[PDB]
């Protein structure tokens, strides 16, 4: 009833492949894939996530993230959606934000949990994504706003 995977584009941003992974099938979640620790280099400053409810029956979802708030390397993480939600019915896609400060270098976990509530016949979908972010001093997000010169009237 439920999909979560990321794309041929993810995986080769990632890890250099091309292939695509589907970490929830059909309910089905594939537990040898959410054993591994996906390690997200300096020059990647996004995780994308894709997914499709494959039923009418609503499908509520939660996403909380894990990280060290302690520290200078990493900036707070963001979605590109709400934290809560329902599951879309067409394929959708979502970003998790890793913005690293390029003011210092370091490795530090990111873990992304999600729940997806599902209806009364079948169980709940707990995913546990385990991320490794590295930083590197002088590589973070460029902004998409762009400078304008300025002086005063
Ligand atoms: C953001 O968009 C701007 C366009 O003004 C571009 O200069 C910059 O490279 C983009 N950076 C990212 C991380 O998307």
């Amino acid at each position: 009833y439920l999909n979560i995977f990321i794309s041929h584009h993810e995986v080769m941003k990632l890890m250099g492949l091309e292939a695509d992974l589907f970490y929830v099938h059909e309910g089905a979640i594939n537990t040898y894939a959410m054993h591994f620790t996906v390690p997200v280099p300096a020059d990647v400053h996004e995780l994308e996530f894709s997914w499709q409810s494959l039923i009418a029956y609503p499908l509520p979802y939660a996403i909380s993230i894990e990280y060290n708030n302690d520290q200078e390397a990493l900036g707070t993480p963001t979605l590109s959606i709400p934290h809560k939600g329902l599951v879309p019915q067409e394929i959708e896609s979502f970003l998790v934000y890793l913005p690293c400060t390029g003011n210092a270098s370091l490795q530090m976990p990111v873990n992304v949990n999600m729940v997806v509530r599902a209806p009364p016949r079948f169980n709940d979908t707990r995913l546990h994504f385990k991320r490794n972010k590295i930083c590197a001093k002088g590589i973070s997000p460029e902004p998409n706003q762009s400078p304008a010169p300025a002086h005063a009237p």
